[PDB]
C-alpha cells in the first residue's frame, strides 16, 4: 500500500531533484569531489547520475529507462529523467483522491498515444538541401553544452561534415560517421578551428630530415615492427659472446633495411606504422626521400584505410601495390601550437577530417564531445526527415491539445489526462524558472500567445525572457529524439506506479 | 486446540494476502529484491510464493498442494492459493460460533463435490473445427502476462500452430508438444512474429562461401569432430622433435577432409554438427559445394530429426544412407538483425516452427513463456474438449446452487456449504475489486443479471464496468483447470482443518 | 463516524448483556445489592435496568425508548432491549462491508414493515368469547414468575374478571379496570385465592358488639371524624381551670353521639369512614345495630363508592339518602386467619375485586404482581383482538419471509434486510441457550419443521427441548405486544446509527 | 504573512469540519451533550455552532458573517459555512504556487460577480398562481427536517396557509406572517393537522356548562380580574377581626359579578381574560348564557383584536361597544387529550391558524420549527419570485461557465477564479458522499447529463444515485437563498485572507 510505494516514488523524484538546475542553456553546474579527492565540474545529465551514489531499486530501473532510450541525446535524457519524476510526482495527488494505478496507468496511455502523434502530425521535413536550418539545429547542441566562444563556427562545420558523408541508398537516408575523422590540439582559439576536405594523421612526420610533401601518394600502413629488439628468432639458447651479438644484430639492421626496401619494392613513397621504425632506418628513409611517421594509433589508420583505398599489413613480406593506398597528395602541415599529417584529395569523396583547437588541454577535450553531439544531432535529422521548435513550443500544443481531449477519455481517466498535460507545462516551467524569470508568468504569456494556429513554435528565449518563434530565432531540434524521449518517460513513469509492493530478501 | 491452530491459519491467510492485489488479468506487479541486488518485478504465483523465505509447515504444506497441481496453469495456482485461503477465513467464522471442524471438512466437501459436477453438465464442446474459439481461450492465456502487445496476431499464431499438429488417437483428440519449435531472436518490433511450416536451427552456417540455399537437403546430421586440436593416439610422446609434431597435424589434417569425403559417400549434401569444424576443413566443404553448421544445440538436432527422418551420428565411421535426412530445400534466413538456418518442407508435416521477435533480450523472453503457455494451453484445450466462460459466470453460479441445497443437508453442516459458496463469491469480489469497480454491487448486479438460463456465461465486464457475456467476448477459459484449482484448493483448506496440534522436537 | 459510533453500540451492547441470560420463560435471576447492604433478586428487565446507574447517554436514551412503550408488558421491554441491541450489533458487520448508514435505516425501515404486517397477515382473531384461549394468554404471563402455586387457578381467575368489566365503547372492545380492586392478606395457601363479586374493605370492623351480615346495605361513607381530639377551637387562651376542661369533654361525648345519630337518622344501617370512632360512639353504634369501620383508606372508598352509588361527604350536615351507597348484602366475612368487610351485589355488576392469599409478607407481593400483570395482559388481547403462538414461532416466520424479500429490495439494502431476519433469529438462539441446549441446532430444527401452513404455530418448548405446536401448549401472546417491541426496538436500534459524533460541554 | 495566516485557515477548516457531514437531505446527525447531562440528537447547523465554543477569533468572525445572512434558512447557513471554509481551503494551493493573497482576492471578486449573475440569470419566475409549484419548494425544506410523517400533507397547508395570507401591494408580494398563529399538542395522527379560518385560542371554556358553540361572537377582550382580591387598600393596616373579613370577600363578591355585568352592558355575548373569572362570576356568565375563557396568554388577546375589530381593555370602567371583537362563530373543540376554543368566520380573512399535530413532547417542537421555516420559505418565495433546481444543478453550472470565463481574465488571478469555480462543485461531492455513493463518479456523469442547456435542471437524485431533472421530481429551491449564502461565504472568505497577523493584549 502506501508504505513501499511512496519509498519508490520518493527515490525518483529524489534522481529528478538531483537534476533540475541543470536543465536548458541556463542549466547550472554541478561540482564532483571524488572519493580520493579529484574534483569533476559539470553539468552533463548522464554523468551527474553514472557518478552518483544510488542505491534504491525502483531508482536504479528508472534511470536504465531514461538513460538507455531509443536515441542519443544529452538534453533529451536529461529532459526524460526529469519529466519521468514529474509524471510520477502528479501521480501522488490522483491516489491522494483514491484513484486505483491501473486506471491512471491507462489514463497515461491515452495521453501518451496522442502526445506521440502530435509531434509527428506537426513535423517539417528537412533533408539533404536544408543546410542553412541544419545549421541551426547544430547551435541547439552547441548552445546546451558549456563550451564558449565562436559555436557558430562549429555548427557551420558540422553541417558540411555530415552533408558530406550522407548517402541516399535504397530510398533510406545513411551516414557512416566513420567517415569523419576528428584530430584535437590545446592551444589558440574554437575560430580558428577547420574542415578538412581529407585525412589528418594525428601523429607527425618522424625525422626532420624527411620529406613533408610527397606527390602521389602511395601509402603503406605498416602494422610490422621496423625497428630492431634484442634476439628472438636468431637463437633458442642464451648469447654470451660479444661476437655472436654483433653478426646477430648487425645482419638484423640489414634486415630491416632489406624490410623497408621490401616496402618501396611495391612503390610506397610514404610509410605510416603502428610500432616502432629504427633511427639508422629513419636515416634510410631520409636517403630514399620517403615520408614516414612512428607509431600512429589504430583509431586513424582505420580512417585513412577507406579514404586512401589501402589496407593495414602485418607481414612485410606480403607487402603489394594492392595495399597501398592512392592519393593525390600527402603532406605534414602545422597549424598552429601543433603539427600533424594532412591527405588531401584522397579517393573517397566522403571521408573529411576535422581540425580541433580551443584553449587548454581538458577544455579542448570536451569541444570534441560537443562536436560529436553536434554531428550526430545533424545528422540523425537527415537520416530521419523530421525537425520541431524547442524552448518549449512542440510540449505546450501537446498540453493545450490533451487538457480539450481529457473530458472525451471518460471519468477517472480524465484526471490522469489532466495531471499529464500539467507536468508537460512544468517540464518547460523548470527550463523558464533556471532562467531567473517567474515560471508562470510566461507559461501563461504562452498559452494566449498560442491561442492561433501559426504560433506552433512559439517557446520563451531565455536570453530575450518573452515569448518569441523559436524557429524563427535558430532553435529547431531533431523530432523523434525528443518523442523517443517522452516514450521513454511514460515507460518508466507508469512502471514505479505499477508497482504494488516491494519485497526483499 | 486453538493454539497451534491459530498460526495455521494466520500462515495460510498470510499466503493469501502476497497474491491478493494480483489476482486477473488487472492485477498490480510485485518487486522482489535480493540480497546481491537483483531486481525481479513480476505478477506470477510461482515466483511469489518460491523466491519467499517460507517457514510455517501449514505455509509450506499449503504452496505445495495449491501450486503443483496435476495441470500446468498459473492463473489456476492464483486462484487454488486466494480461494483456499478464503475457505479458512470462512471456516474460522464458524469456529468463532464453536463450530467442530469434522462438521466443517464434510460440509466442504459435499459442496466440493457438486461444485465440481456443476461444471460438467455445464462445459461447452470446443473442438479443432472451432479454431475462432482456441483463439479466444490464447487471449484468455496472454491477458495475464506481461506483454500487452499484438494478442490477436500471437494468438492466431498459437491456434494454427497446434491445430497443425493435432491428431486422434483411441477416438479422442491428442497433441504431441515435440512437434514445435521455438526459435527467438531479441530487438524488432511483436507484428514481425512468424509461423514456419518446417524445422529452424538457431545457429547460423560456418562460413558466408557455402551455399545459402542447398536444393534437395540430404543432411548428415553429424555428432562427431571435424575439427583438428592435438595428436593423441599417434603421440602418446611429449615430442622432442617440432618436425614430428607438424607431421602429425598433417596427416591429421588429411584425415579430415578423409572424415568429409566419407560423409558425402552416402549422399549427403548439408551436414550439420554438434562439434567443431575445422578452417581446412570449411574450404574444403565450401569447395565440396556443401551447406555447414559448425556446434549447433543438441535441443535442434533431435527436432530436425523426426522431422526429417535424420539420425544423430555420433562416429564418423557409423554415418549410413539410413541415417541421413530428407528435406525439400534447407536455407540460411537473416529475419531483421538476426539470421538462422530453415529447414522448411521437412519429410513430417506436422514439424513445424515459431520465430519470437518483438523487445529486448528480457521483454523477447518472456513473450517465449507467454506464447508456449498459449501454445501449452491451447493443445490441453483440444486433449480435452470441454470450455467454460471465465471472468466469474460459473463461480457465481456455483454458489448460487450450493445455497439452493445447503437447507436439505443438514443443521450446522448447511451454514459450511454456504461458507464454501460465499468464499467463492469472494473470488470474484477480489476481481471486481481490482478492477476498481464496487465488489458488492456488481456481484450482486450479475448474479441477478444471470437468473435465466442464456446468461450462463454472463460475468461481470472489468474494463467499462458492467454485466455482459464473457463468453461473446472472449473469455472463455479450459474447464478442467477451473476443476484442478477447486481440487486443489479445497484439499489444503480441508489439511489445516483437520489439524489439531502440532508437536515439535 | 465509526470513532463515536463504537462508544454508543458498547454502551448498547453492555446493557443487552446485562438482560441476555434471563430472557424467556426459563431465564435465570440477577442480583442486586444496594448501598445500604439490603438485597434484590428478581427477573425483572426494568428494576435490572432502574437500580443499575446508565450514565452513557446511548443508554439514558435506550431505556426511555424501550420502557415507555405503548402498552406495559412483563418481558416485552426485555424484548425491545435485547432486539435493540441485536440490531445495533448486526449493524457493525455491515459498516466492515462499507454500507452507509442511509442505507441500513432504510433497510431496517423496510424491513420492520413487513415484519409489522407479518404479525398482521399471521394472527388469529381473539374475543371475549375466546375465555379458554384467555386462560392461555393469563398463564403466558404468570408461567415466567417467581411464584409457581397453582397458576392455571389464577390464569381462569383472571379471564372472569377481566370479561366482567369488558365492554363496548366507540364501536371497540374496551376494559375500565378501576373497575376491578386488588385486595391482599399474606399467608396461606395461593390456591385458596378468589374473584369477588363486588368490593372488598381490607379493615375489618371495629367493634366485635356490632352486627357482621346486614341484608340490603346503606352505607355512609363518612370522611369526617366521630372521635375525639384535645380542644383547639374554643377557645383563643390556653385553659387552666379545671371547669373549662370538664365541661369540653362532658359538652363533647354528647357531640359525638349526637354526629352519629344525624347519619343514622337519614336510614344508614352501615357506617365506614375516613376517620375514628370512639370507643364510647362504637358502643351507641352497637346498641343501634350498625355495622361500622374506622378508617377505611381512600384507595377503597373511591372503588365503594362507584360501586355501590354512595358519596364520601365529608361533613355531618350533608350526608342524604341521594348521598348513601347501596349494595345487595355487607357483611364481615373471614376467608382465612384474616377478616374483612365485603359488599357482594353491588349497585354495579361492574364493580369487582379479587382477593390474593399466597404465602410472606414478600411472596404475597410477587404474586400480586404476577395477578397484576396477568389482568394487563388478558385485556390487552381483548383491547386489541389479534392473537399468535409465542415461543418464537412467529420470530422465525418474520425471518423466511425476509430472507425471500431481500434479493428483489436492492443491492447493498438486500444485506441489512437479511441482517434484521439474522437478529431475529437471533432472539431465538438467546432463547435456546438459556433452556440447556444448542442454539443453532434447536433453531435449524425448528426452521424445518416449521415450512407449512399445518405448522405454523411450531415454536420450541424450553422444558422439552424441541419444536412442537406452542399454541396447542398453551402459549399464546397478544399481537399487538409482540410488535410494540419490533417498534420500539427498530426505532432506539435505527436511532444509534443515526448519530454521527458528539459535541461535549 | 504565512506565519499568522495558517491559524485563522486552520481554526476555519476545522469548523467547515464540525458541520460538513450533516449537509443535505442525507446528512447525519451529531449528538450533543450538555454539562448537567442532558441530551440533544440533531442535524440543526446552528445549534452544532452554538453548542461549540468557539474560542478562536476566526471561528466568532467567521459564523457572525456566516450565520446572519440577509434571509433566513438553516440550509443555506450551512453552505455559507462549508462554502467558506471551502473558499479558504482551494486558495491554500495558490498561496503555495506562490500566487499573492491580493490577487487571490480580486481573483475571488470577479469570480464572484460572475458567480452571482448567473444564479439571476437563471432562475424562473414564480408566483402565488404557481400553487404545484411552491409545494415543491415546501417539500425541499421539510424533506431535509428531522420530522418524517406524512410531509406531502404539511407541504400541501404550508402552501394554502401562505397563499391565504399573501397579498399583493406597491406591485409585489408580502406576507403578513403575524396572521398565521401556530398551535401545537402532543401525540394523534399527523393527518389530523388543519388550517383554521380564524383564531385559536389555546386555553379551552372556563366552566362546563356555558354554551359549547356562540352565536355572532361579540367578543370582550378583558385584562383586567374577574377573580376576587384580598384586601390591601380598603384598610389602613391588617385586618383582624372577623366580622370585617367577611363584610369586605361578601361585597367584592357583590363586586365582580357588577364588573362582568357593567361588560355584558355592551351587547358582549362571548367573554375572554387573561387574569381570573371567579367561581360565582362564572355562575352568572353561565345563566347569562356567555362564552368565557380564562387566563388566555397575551399573544392570543393580539391576535384576535385585529382579526376582529377589537380591543385589549385593562379596566372594566372604560369598557364600550367599538372595544368589542365582531365575528360569525367561536366554539371549543376538542384536539384529541386536550380541547380549546376556535374563532372560525373572523372579520379578517387572513387571520388564521396552524394547528400542528403528529408526535410527543419534543418531536412536536422540532415540527413546530419545520412548520415556521416551511412557512417562511413560501413566504420568501412570493416576495421576491424566483425559483431554481436542487440537488447540485446550478452549483455544475456556475462552475463550468466561470472555467470558461477564467482564461481571458489573466495571469495569476485565472488560477483564483479556477479555484473559486472548484469551491463550488465540490459541494455536488460533498453532498453524493454523505448519500452513500461514490463523489467522482456522479459529479463526472453528472456533468455529462448537464453539458447542454436543455438539461439546466440536471443533478443527482440522493436518495438513487443516478443524474436527473431535479425540478421534475419536486426539488425546487429558493433562487435568492443560494445567493445570498455565496455573498455571506465570500464575504467572510477574503475577510480571512486579508488578516496578515493577529495580535493580541
Amino acid at each position: 500500500g502506501k508504505e513501499a510505494v511512496r519509498a519508490n516514488i520518493a527515490a525518483v523524484k529524489a534522481v529528478e531533484e538531483a537534476l533540475k538546475s541543470t536543465y536548458g542553456p541556463r542549466g547550472m553546474d554541478k561540482m564532483l569531489v571524488d572519493s580520493l579527492g579529484d574534483i569533476t565540474i559539470t553539468n552533463d545529465g548522464a554523468t551527474i547520475l553514472d557518478k552518483m551514489d544510488l542505491q534504491h531499486p525502483a531508482a536504479k530501473l528508472l534511470v536504465q529507462i531514461a538513460k538507455g532510450q531509443d536515441e542519443e541525446t544529452a538534453d533529451g535524457t536529461k529532459t526524460a529523467v526529469i519529466f519521468s519524476g514529474e509524471l510520477v510526482k502528479k501521480a501522488e495527488d490522483l491516489l491522494y483522491k483514491d484513484v486505483h494505478p491501473t486506471i491512471i496507468i491507462s489514463g497515461y496511455k491515452k495521453a501518451e498515444e496522442v502526445a506521440l502523434q502530435t509531434i509527428q502530425e506537426l513535423a517539417q521535413t528537412v533533408s539533404i538541401n536544408d543546410t542553412d536550418l541544419l545549421r541551426k539545429i547544430a547551435m541547439t547542441s552547441l548552445s546546451s553544452k558549456a563550451v564558449a566562444g565562436a559555436r557558430e563556427y562549429i555548427a557551420d562545420i558540422v553541417v558540411k561534415a555530415v552533408t558530406q558523408v550522407a548517402e541516399l541508398r535504397g530510398d533510406k537516408w545513411y551516414v557512416d560517421l566513420d567517415n569523419i575523422q576528428i584530430v584535437k590540439k590545446a592551444g589558440g582559439s574554437i575560430n580558428d578551428t577547420q574542415l578538412v576536405y581529407g585525412i589528418v594523421v594525428d601523429k607527425e612526420v618522424v625525422h626532420p630530415g624527411m620529406p613533408k610533401r610527397l606527390e602521389n601518394a602511395k601509402i603503406a600502413l605498416i602494422d610490422a615492427s621496423l625497428e630492431v629488439e634484442k634476439p628472438e628468432l636468431d637463437a633458442e639458447i642464451r648469447i654470451n659472446d660479444p661476437t655472436q651479438m654483433q653478426k646477430f644484430l648487425d645482419e638484423e639492421e640489414n634486415l630491416i633495411k632489406e624490410k623497408v626496401d621490401k616496402i618501396l619494392a611495391t612503390g610506397a613513397n610514404v610509410i605510416i606504422c603502428q610500432k616502432g621504425i629504427d633511427e639508422v632506418a629513419q636515416s634510410y628513409l631520409a636517403k630514399k626521400g620517403v615520408l614516414a611517421v612512428r607509431r600512429a594509433k589504430k583509431s586513424d589508420l582505420e580512417k585513412l584505410a577507406r579514404a586512401t583505398g589501402g589496407r593495414v599489413v602485418s607481414n612485410i613480406d606480403e607487402i603489394s601495390e594492392q595495399d597501398l593506398g592512392y592519393a593525390s597528395l600527402i603532406e605534414e602541415r602545422k597549424v598552429g601550437e601543433d603539427k600533424m599529417v594532412f591527405v588531401e584529395g584522397a579517393k573517397n569523396p566522403k571521408s573529411i577530417s576535422i581540425l580541433i583547437r580551443g584553449g587548454l588541454e581538458r577544455l579542448v577535450d570536451e569541444t570534441e564531445r560537443a562536436l560529436r553531439d553536434a554531428l550526430g544531432t545533424v545528422a540523425d535529422v537527415i537520416k530521419d526527415g523530421r525537425a520541431i521548435a524547442g524552448g518549449g513550443a512542440v510540449e505546450i500544443e501537446i498540453a493545450k491539445k490533451l487538457r480539450k481531449y481529457a473530458p472525451q477519455v471518460g471519468g477517472k481517466e480524465q484526471l490522469a489526462v489532466e495531471a499529464y498535460a500539467n507536468a508537460l507545462e512544468s517540464l518547460v516551467s523548470i527550463l523558464i524558472e533556471n532562467a531567473g524569470f517567474d515560471p508562470i508568468d510566461l507559461l501563461m504569456k504562452l498559452r494566449s500567445t498560442h491561442e492561433n494556429e501559426n504560433n506552433k513554435w512559439y517557446g520563451i528565449d531565455l536570453y530575450a525572457g518573452q515569448p518569441v518563434d523559436m524557429w524563427q530565432k535558430g532553435v529547431i531540434e531533431p523530432a523523434l529524439v525528443k518523442m523517443n524521449a517522452i516514450k521513454a518517460a511514460t515507460e518508466a513513469a507508469t512502471l514505479v506506479l505499477r508497482i504494488d509492493d516491494v519485497v526483499s530478501a
